[PDB]
């Protein structure tokens, strides 16, 4: 029974020991940079193990930094709540606003009518629409939005009888069937993948954009919003299609002509007509567009286009027009939220003022969304988690440990650049797979910045592939909040998820390694050589 | 039927008209100070009218200020997490932690045992314990904690047959009768009143302390933690006691024995012994004190002690001990939160494996508090409200509103100082009566500071009484959240509460006007004479 104590109490022992075990690192060496390293290491161990609730560990810098003497208490508390975080919160709130009026259901059904009711065509349509959705909102919001539609469509096919929701016929909740697992893992993976396309979709893009633009004010290259799309989208398409093919083969016998599941998908092909009838009758059941949905759509489109035109390459941009003070992208999303609270819902009140119509509303007209709804659904804990990364970045920069570790990693000079790039990709993936993506990106990026400063490489040549690499996380439930939500709301098991995750990782390293060296040259032909403006920085350091 | 239109849809009209109607303010006068004036006025009129939800309107500065050119967008978002805010949020969290383990029940029952069980003594005991609890934590959490205890007690008395909580069946929610009205209003008023006690009682104290420290740094006086308590406590005891007496007279038949309420109280006196049996039997039912409660109590006391002495003082100032960089009071509360997450609940597991006596737990022991609980209880909206208040204060200082309005009120020098102080108190209370406290403090403090600079009057002499008075709100449900919670919990017709408000307002005004002039001179010696360091700023302006 001495083993059972280890079985049911392992989470506590790690908390008790790890600070004590790692205590000597401060004591032996002198500089407070070692104290910063101690804090970073212990916080990382808590993150990866999930001994404490994941959010609460991010609070530690508040007590740590003033005691360690690294940074003043007032500034450290200030660093959490920055404009990017406001953008992210506004995005989540407007996504809930979309969810309120059921518009996503209509969009899904319309796409289904477009594609048809064949099983593989169904899967392809869902993957593509999920990618398109997640290109421009929060990933956790995207998957939470889309999942109930998924449950509805497979329970409709349950009424059809082609598939089974749970692998066992209810024999802990029962294991889901291969088909259901395929659908849920597909939506999760596509949701995660979509972030790489656009700056706005996932916070990691914003974080390393901020880090790079902070370190080098004098960079000739710009990392512009249209150019970021031009770099990102082709690879995005290639590996999302490859992930589709791999997932289809792994679960449904796509390229295996003979399988028991192949008979199942052929049977699903047989009942195409009845599925078409249930789908188009179901669409008919929704009814014509209400106004409510119409202005929701208008606000969403306005928000996206208003992001697009903030000093773009082709256009002058409104930011230059309103050059009174520097305005970030936080303004449009909050503008949308406030208006979404202002505007009415049905406009029936207009009947009394001028119209001859009969009906008149009895009470106050409800607005688009109600604060009672917003409080319950949004995951408020994310603010601390996002703030922790900024706190760590600022602390590491001011304490100077980044310079120490960068000058420590100086032996890599002998290697040719391409193999160094491969090593960078591999280490970035390995680090990401064990925590939240934003935190890992904030840890990793500055030391590579200083490394490139030292080992005479153009910095962006490593920074951009690294930042793109930080996004993927495919085989840990704790790795990425969309994966956590998909673990919820369903009965997926960790081992099967991990073994399914082997494909997309291999695919994404291969495709980044291939397209970076080729496409970036077209995007930037100066990455290979070392520019003079960076030589000035090197001389400065 | 057009009467029904204005009766039902006025909230939309105010939103549509007021921003448009108040437009000429910026058009007629060129200075950006008037733009800031317009912003402040429209925000305030939205606040008082409650057309929009209270929280959402405070978002407006982060969109208005970057466009209007007063201050950059980055700074505005930075203001929303000044350390006082995280201190307040942590205070709410630890209050929930106390709530989780039923400590308040034990405290209330013990105090009831100490005082007695006669009706008037019962009411007095509840009032005193409510005040003592609200001494240290946020007011909304305090009243939300204390509310169901009163429900239980009145249910007990209903079982005894002394009185009925409901007024009458069918004379829409039922009307409450006198006794329950008295009890609930006592709870609300006592909570709000005792919140005035110390620095940590309510966000207004933190707000105006921070403003005073920011505007003036060379001043002799400091308003550290002990001195504020010394200035405040003697007054709060007096007006709390007088409030108790007034509530006894108005609702409970104190001095009028030839009244119907006198006979019911007399009937209550005979049955006091049976109620004593019920009370102490119920206390016996609750059982002995567990380790859980002991731990949470130790953490609470440790937190308050760290506040008391760590900051500069005669004995054992730990801030002096760790003075590499200045550390504020944010550390202890977040320390308590994270520590409260770390510790276990039972200790049976660890001790039992070594001890070998007693059952082995079959699962991991839960921590003191669970993030699921924190998710659904904290009023997360308060962050935006406090941020809006801070933003308004900073913007008014930056743009030049304060200097203009202070110079505009230059004429008030003719009146004697006591009369001026009385006018300040009266106007402060009247403005507090409309909207939330922290907003009024933010609007009022800076203009008073600049005016007192102009009139050559020691600024503390006015700023402290006004800051104390801003807490006092006793009339309308929108004025302060505890009133809303009470009115919602048991339906209260606002007419009765408004009528009952006439007592505490008069009592508080009189006792403040007397006790300031008496006690402040003792605690602060030089208030009457204008100090030289203020004259330096006077020449600076
Ligand atoms: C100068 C730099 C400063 C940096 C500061 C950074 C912030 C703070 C960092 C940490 C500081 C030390 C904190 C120590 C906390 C110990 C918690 C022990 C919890 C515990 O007993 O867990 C059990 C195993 O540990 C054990 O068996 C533990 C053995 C010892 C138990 C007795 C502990 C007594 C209390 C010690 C704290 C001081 C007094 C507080 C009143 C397993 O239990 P489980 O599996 O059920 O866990 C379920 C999850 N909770
Ligand atoms: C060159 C000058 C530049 C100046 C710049 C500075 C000033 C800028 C000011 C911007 C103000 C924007 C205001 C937008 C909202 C207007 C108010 C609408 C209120 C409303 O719906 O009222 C209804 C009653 O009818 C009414 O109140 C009757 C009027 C209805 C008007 C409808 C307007 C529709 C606008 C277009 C909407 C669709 C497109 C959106 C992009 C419902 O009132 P209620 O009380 O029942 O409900 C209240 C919510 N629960
Ligand atoms: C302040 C600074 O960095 N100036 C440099 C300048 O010396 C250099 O000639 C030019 C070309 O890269 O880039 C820029
Ligand atoms: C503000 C400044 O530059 N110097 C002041 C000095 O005028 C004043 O006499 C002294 C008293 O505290 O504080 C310092």
């Amino acid at each position: 029974k001495c083993s059972n104590f280890f079985a049911n109490h392992w989470k506590g022992l790690v908390v008790f020991l790890v600070p004590l075990l790692c205590l000597p690192v401060m004591l032996l060496n002198e500089g407070a940079e070692f104290r910063c390293m101690y804090l970073l290491l212990v916080m990382a161990i808590f993150w990866v193990t999930e001994a404490l609730p994941l959010y609460v560990t991010s609070m530690i810098p508040i007590v740590a930094f003033p005691i360690m003497g690294i940074m003043s208490s007032d500034q450290t508390c200030r660093l959490y709540f920055k404009d990017t975080l406001v953008m992210f919160m506004g995005g989540i709130m407007v996504a809930l606003a979309v969810e309120y009026c059921n518009l996503h259901k209509r969009l899904a059904l319309r796409v289904i009518q477009i594609v048809g009711c064949s099983p593989r065509r169904l899967h392809f349509g869902l993957i593509m629409v999920t990618m398109f959705l997640s290109m421009w909102i929060s990933n956790a919001a995207c998957t939470a939005m889309m999942c109930p539609i998924i449950q509805a469509v497979l329970e409709e096919l349950q009424a059809q009888g082609v598939c089974k929701i749970n692998h066992e016929p209810q024999y802990e909740p029962p294991y889901p069937t291969k088909i259901t697992l395929c659908y849920y893992l597909g939506i999760a993976y596509a949701s995660s993948l979509g972030g790489c396309g656009t700056i706005i979709g996932t916070a990691t893009n914003l974080t390393f954009k901020g880090i790079y633009e902070a370190r080098f004010k004098n960079s000739t290259e710009q990392m512009d919003f249209p150019t970021f799309m031009f770099y990102s989208v082709p690879s995005m398409l290639v590996y999302t299609l490859l992930t589709f093919v791999f997932l289809q083969w792994h679960f449904m016998g796509l390229w295996r002509p003979k399988s028991k599941e192949a008979q199942e998908v052929q049977r699903g092909r047989e009942g195409a007509d009845v599925a078409k009838k249930v789908i188009d009758q179901r669409y008919k059941d929704l009814g014509p567009m209400s106004i409510h949905e119409i202005q929701v759509m208008i606000l969403f489109i306005f928000m996206v286009v208003m992001y697009f035109t903030r000093k773009p390459g082709i256009f002058l941009g409104w930011a230059d027009l309103l050059n009174s003070k520097d305005i970030r992208n936080s303004m449009p999303t909050i503008f949308v939220v406030v208006m979404c609270f202002m505007l009415p819902a049905n406009y029936a009140f207009l009947r009394y003022c001028t119209r001859r119509g009969g009906p008149v509303p009895t009470g106050p007209t409800p607005s688009l969304i109600t604060w009672k709804f917003i409080q319950t659904k949004v995951p408020w804990g994310l603010v601390f988690l996002l703030g922790g990364g900024f706190a760590l970045a600022e602390g590491s920069k001011q304490s100077g440990m980044a310079k120490l570790i960068g000058n420590a990693l100086i032996g890599l000079k002998v290697l040719p650049n391409s193999v160094l790039l491969l090593v960078v990709i591999l280490v970035a993936v390995f680090l990401t797979a064990f925590s939240s993506n934003v935190a890992i990106a904030n840890i990793i990026i500055p030391v590579l910045a200083e490394m490139s400063l030292a080992i005479e490489i153009h910095p962006l040549y490593l920074i951009l592939p690294a930042g793109l690499a930080c996004s993927m996380a495919f085989h840990l439930p704790v790795s990425t909040p969309p994966n956590a939500l998909v673990a919820g709301y369903a009965n997926i098991r960790t081992k099967d998820m991990a073994i399914a995750g082997i494909g997309p990782t291999i695919i994404t390293i291969i495709t980044l390694f291939v397209f970076c060296q080729t496409w970036g040259l077209v995007v930037y032909p100066n990455l290979n050589s070392f520019p003079e403006w960076a030589q000035i920085y090197a001389a400065a350091a």
